[PDB]
């Protein structure tokens, strides 16, 4: 059989500046 | 043998209202 | 055979403050 799903992904990057 | 690492995440929320 | 790739990452983190 297949071997088992890998790990998660890495956390994504920040967000967009806010608003003024 | 396991599987590579799945995708990054999504980007994150936006900042707070400036100053 | 290799398993699958790992599920997604999680978000990143909040961007940040406006300006003035």
């Amino acid at each position: 059989p297949p071997g088992p799903p890998g790990p998660p992904g890495p956390p994504g990057p920040p967000g967009p500046p806010g608003p003024p």
